[PDB]
């Protein structure tokens, strides 16, 4: 049932999954000089591009493949417009490869018909707590500890086929050469995200929203009125008034993050995230990387008294295109990013989140339910969506976890 996938080194089965008891490779052990020097082979009519995502001719293709070929919700109504310098964010992290951003064109019109990117990620993915139990018990401890080390593996993000090469097996190819080049680097596992069930995911969660601007959001068709509502005179009324919230926090201490705040955010956060199983070990750079604001992109706040940073939260933007012709209406979709809270109680933190993303005229706030996610979603208003995220590794045997032991964000 699954031509492509059957031929890789993944679990190929829920069952599979359930049984792992410790973390570890799946493939045969290889070195670089195994791996080809020559691409994978594609169609004559086809070339491999290595876009440099830096040059602006390079990013705006890039844009517009994603624009109108990338991932839509669910129900086909609306479709992820990622900015610009949202791709240059996401895909130049420090010590990216450029040799990870692999394209496919059209030899004889220059036409981007493909995509998918890797970037550096240290992963922390050694065998989880409920697993390393069970293996004292047993005795075999050093097998369930061999990989505890954080390794320093691939994220993939942001594949994407035209809607007009679909169902051509362009994806096993794109992912092959992927594969490749990280091979050739000496990276034998890779971490990835997607909506869709595929063999086989080691966590699930789903997506969650809370409306900022139900106005907007019914008028897209994003949300509907609450039948409970529908039975009086100003149903509207009612729903804003239901989400209606502060313009400003009251939370004193509230501050952008800048760079002075680097290595404060970044004890704070790792002391938070090592309490997860599968999590993600940041340098001072990439703290700053991925969490210092950028106009837009990412807004990132801390709570400071006395130069002394005891929380932050950070979230991301990607606005959705409404699909529909001379539809210009964009879903502004803020997306929940890290946080630490130490001072205050979580869903205040995260109340104040949705306080600064209204007063930047966000309409939604979005999140998937890993770390405490799950732990404000009531007081806060947030309603599961009809969206799953599930999370894979590539080369990687892995025991089924709870969302909620997840702490990597995917972009
Ligand atoms: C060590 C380094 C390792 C690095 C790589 C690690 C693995 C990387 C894995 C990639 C992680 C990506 C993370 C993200 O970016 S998730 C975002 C995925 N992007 C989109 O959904 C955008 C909209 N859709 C499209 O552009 C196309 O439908 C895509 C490109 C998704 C499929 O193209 P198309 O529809 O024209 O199909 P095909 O005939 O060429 O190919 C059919 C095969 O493709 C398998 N398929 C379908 N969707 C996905 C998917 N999201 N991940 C993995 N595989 C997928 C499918 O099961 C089938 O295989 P099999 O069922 O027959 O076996
Ligand atoms: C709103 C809206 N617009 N669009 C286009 C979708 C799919 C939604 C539903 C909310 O979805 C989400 C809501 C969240 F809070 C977090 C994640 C998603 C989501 C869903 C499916 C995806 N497939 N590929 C990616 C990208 N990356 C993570 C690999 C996805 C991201
Ligand atoms: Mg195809």
């Amino acid at each position: 049932a699954h031509a492509f996938w059957s031929t890789q080194p993944v679990p190929q089965t829920e069952d599979e999954t359930e049984k792992i008891v410790f973390a570890g490779p799946m493939d045969e052990p290889k070195t670089v000089a195994d791996i080809p020097e020559e691409p994978y082979p594609i169609a004559s009519t086809f070339e491999w591009w290595t876009p440099n995502m830096e040059a602006a001719d390079d990013i705006h293709a890039i844009y517009e493949l994603l624009r109108d070929n990338y991932v839509e919700d669910d129900d086909s109504m609306f479709r992820f417009n990622y900015s610009e310098e949202f791709l240059q964010w996401a895909l130049c992290p420090p010590n990216y490869i450029p040799d990870w951003h692999v394209a496919v064109r059209r030899k004889a019109d220059k036409k981007l018909l493909a995509f998918i990117a890797g970037v550096p990620v240290t992963l922390r993915m050694g065998t989880p707590k409920y697993m390393k139990v069970k293996a004292q018990e047993k005795g075999e401890g050093e097998e369930a500890a061999k990989y505890d080390e954080p390794r320093h593996i691939c994220e993939i993000n942001f594949l994407c086929v035209h809607k007009q090469l679909r169902e051509k097996r362009l994806a096993p190819i794109l992912i092959k050469e992927a594969t490749r080049r990280v091979n050739r680097t000496n990276v034998w596992q890779a971490v990835y995200t997607a909506g869709v069930l595929l063999p086989t995911p080691y966590a699930s969660g789903q997506y969650f929203h809370r409306s900022l601007n139900p106005e907007k959001l019914v008028e897209i068709r994003f949300s509907g009125i609450p039948a409970q509502y529908q039975k009086f005179q100003n149903p509207m009324a009612m729903l804003k008034r239901n989400y209606q919230l502060p313009s400003a926090p009251k939370n004193s201490g509230l501050r952008e993050m800048k760079p002075s705040d680097v290595p404060q955010v970044r004890r704070i956060l790792m002391n938070y995230l090592d309490s997860f199983d599968v999590g993600p070990v940041f340098s001072d750079a990439e703290i700053s990387h991925y969490l210092l604001p950028r106009d837009g992109v990412v807004f990132t706040y801390v709570v400071e008294n006395d130069k002394k940073v005891t929380d932050f939260f950070s979230f991301y933007r990607i606005p959705s295109t409404v699909i529909g012709n001379s539809n210009y209406n964009l879903l502004n979709a803020a997306y929940v990013h890290y946080y630490a809270a130490t001072s205050i109680p979580l869903h205040q933190l995260i109340l104040d989140l949705l306080i600064v993303a209204h007063s930047r005229g966000f309409d939604v706030c979005n999140m998937v339910e890993i770390l405490d996610n799950r732990s404000f979603v009531e007081q806060l208003k947030f309603g599961a969506g009809d969206g799953h995220l599930r999370y894979y590794f590539y080369n990687w045997a892995y025991p089924k976890i709870k969302p909620s032991q997840v702490a990597l964000v995917m972009l």
